[PDB]
């Protein structure tokens, strides 16, 4: 769980990603999301979305600390969280931006870097 937000899509991203079910992650998306990746372009769908968590979130451990939660005027819900993604050799402070559908699926999410020395080594 993550302090201010109790939306369950956003609870599954972070406890799926945290198991290796990708799949399961980008089920998450409508299909037709969008990922916005801190190096890479968009990210379309949940195959190309569960081949990029697969292969580059091996190993990392995202690690929610707290969050904000909006609904526009559109009736999107938008949640804010920020906290760390870290391995055991380095680790980076990291805003995530999810905007959901009325039927709570993921539109699209942005992780952004809170940049350091450490995120410039990036495999990317």
């Amino acid at each position: 769980s993550i302090a201010g937000i109790t939306e369950p899509t956003i609870l599954q991203y972070f406890a799926t990603l945290n198991a290796g079910e990708f799949a399961a992650t980008a089920a998450l998306f409508a299909v037709d999301g969008v990922m916005y990746p801190p190096f890479e372009s968009g990210i379309v769908g949940p195959d190309a979305i569960a081949a990029y968590l697969q292969q580059e979130a091996q190993g990392i451990k995202a690690e929610p600390q707290q969050g904000l939660a909006e609904t526009s005027e559109d009736g999107h819900t938008q949640v804010q969280v920020s906290g760390k993604a870290q391995t055991s050799w380095c680790g980076v402070n990291v805003l995530w931006l999810f905007t959901l559908n009325q039927e709570k699926q993921i539109i699209h999410t942005q992780i952004k870097l809170l940049a350091s020395p450490q995120e410039l080594l990036a495999l990317r």
